[PDB]
């Protein structure tokens, strides 16, 4: 029996003030560096344990011993994502129902049907960059978010956000981002009941109403038109859970749409942003990825099959997910009393946090060059030990969107590498801005067209 370490405390507030910082994930990584593979973390009314080693996390990923927990972040997101798939407990009827209904909509096979709509947006991104003047640069996260948001709007409910036509965000996105911002602020409040936050709370209630009203209208409009487009909304309106034989109701459909819009916004564009960052910081890797793009993408527009042949691009994306996974943690609870790692006894209901970026730096798994960007680490998933790489979560509660995210990311990065040479013209210094996701803030490049037509 080992006593786990714990970072510095602040009297009655326990460890909570350590989260009152601009970059809490990066702060928690630094604590893990200092304290090792497990540390206790306490706040008023809260005890959890942060795990960072594959040795312990492989046990935590045992679904017979641990189930998904809603972290405080997820509990707060649930105020607007409801019992959508990402904020529901495994035992809620709507989790298994929606899971069973949506699985075929998200399979590798379903990507063949989304492919054309993803290409539509990817070409818009390429045309924007083809149309820049010589003296201009690219705001990378900003453009990647235009791409990923538009892609989930079109594939998700046949709706064009038309993000490449505008600077101001869509009304829905204004409220979604402000809601997510309130969540992060609320996690950092030492005195969350202070009347100083009454306005924040009033604003949050307003932003929830905007998200609900706008998505409910999307659903109502679709029902009234009878249109049967090949999108997630159509699948949810028509699908029946094989098990219960029931369809999802409209309220839960709205929560799923809200869930997908969160996931497909900065969470997914973060992957592309970090990938392009690592590529321009590693020119030999960029060249190898660019050589593959040119070899495989022989037609004016990529086909579904060509995207699947972009193996090295897929390895680039996995290595980007290894260093900066854009859902940086998830939470579990013990289903019964159990012992973690032969050393840490846990009681039924005890909570764990999996600190993914720190797992992905476990030198006993990856070797001493863990900070280097080497996509070749992913040549053979069979050489990687169990549960060493978890950017999409675990088990039946893993990311249902994983194939969607990787297909759109591989497609557009492939096209970017085919059509442009890239210059890190400012010698950009990585600055990772934290929301509930991660972004290389202010990352900019210049792109010189290879003048290959579409
Ligand atoms: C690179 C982009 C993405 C990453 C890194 C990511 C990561 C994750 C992770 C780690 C989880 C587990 C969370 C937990 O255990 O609390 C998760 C769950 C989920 N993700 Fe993603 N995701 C991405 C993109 C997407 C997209 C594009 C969609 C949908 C369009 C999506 C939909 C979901 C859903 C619905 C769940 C909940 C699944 C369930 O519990 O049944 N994700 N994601
Ligand atoms: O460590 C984290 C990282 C954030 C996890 C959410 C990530 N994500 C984003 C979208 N979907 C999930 N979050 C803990 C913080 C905490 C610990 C103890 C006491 C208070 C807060 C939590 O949210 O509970």
């Amino acid at each position: 029996i080992k006593e786990m370490p714990q970072p510095k405390t602040f009297g009655e507030l326990k460890n909570l003030p350590l989260l009152n910082t601009d970059k809490p994930v990066q702060a928690l990584m630094k604590i893990a560096d200092e304290l090792g593979e497990i540390f206790k973390f306490e706040a008023p009314g809260r005890v959890t344990r942060y795990l960072s080693s594959q040795r312990l996390i492989k046990e935590a990923c045992d679904e017979s011993r641990f189930d998904k927990n809603l972290s405080q972040a997820l509990k707060f997101v649930r105020d607007f994502a409801g019992d959508g798939l990402g904020t529901s407990w495994t035992h809620e009827k709507n989790w298994k129902k929606a899971h069973n209904i949506l699985l075929p909509s998200f399979s590798q096979q379903a990507m063949k049907g989304y492919h054309a709509m993803m290409v539509d947006i990817a070409v818009q991104l390429v045309q924007k960059w083809e149309r820049l003047n010589a003296d201009e640069h690219i705001e990378v996260p900003e453009d990647m978010t235009r791409l990923t948001l538009d892609t989930i709007g079109l594939c998700g409910f046949n709706y064009r956000f038309n993000s490449f036509y505008r600077d101001q965000p869509h009304p829905f996105i204004t409220s979604m981002v402000r809601a997510l911002d309130e969540v992060m602020n609320k996690l950092q409040r030492a005195n969350p009941d202070d009347p100083a936050y009454d306005e924040n709370k009033r604003q949050f209630q307003e932003d929830i109403k905007v998200m609900n009203d706008l998505v409910d209208k999307i659903i109502a409009d679709r029902k009234a038109s009878g249109e049967q487009s090949d999108d997630l909304l159509t699948h949810m309106l028509n699908g029946k859970d094989p098990e219960t034989g029931e369809p999802l109701d409209d309220e839960n459909i709205r929560y799923q749409i809200i869930t997908f819009l969160i996931a497909g916004h900065e969470v997914t564009s973060g992957l592309l942003s970090f990938a392009l960052y690592f590529l321009v910081k590693n020119p030999h890797v960029l060249q190898k990825a660019a050589e593959e793009a040119a070899r495989v993408l022989v037609d004016p527009v990529p086909s579904y099959k060509q995207v699947k042949q972009l193996k090295y691009v897929g390895m680039v994306l996995n290595e980007a997910l290894r260093l900066w996974p854009t859902v940086p943690a998830f939470s579990l609870y013990a289903k019964e009393d159990t012992v973690l790692g032969g050393e840490y006894p846990l009681e039924k209901g005890d909570e764990l946090m999996v600190l993914i970026p720190q797992l992905h730096r476990d030198k006993t798994i990856w070797g001493d060059d863990v900070e280097e960007f080497r996509p070749e680490r992913f040549e053979n998933p069979s050489a990687i030990p169990q549960h060493a790489f978890k950017p999409f979560g675990n088990g039946q509660r893993a990311c249902i969107g994983q194939q969607f995210a990787l297909h759109e990311a591989t497609l557009v990065l492939g096209m970017m590498l085919k059509h442009f040479d890239f210059e890190d013209h400012t010698n950009y210094e990585l600055d990772i801005k934290e929301t509930l996701t991660l972004k290389p803030e202010g990352f900019v490049v210049k792109a010189k067209s290879k003048k290959i037509p579409l």
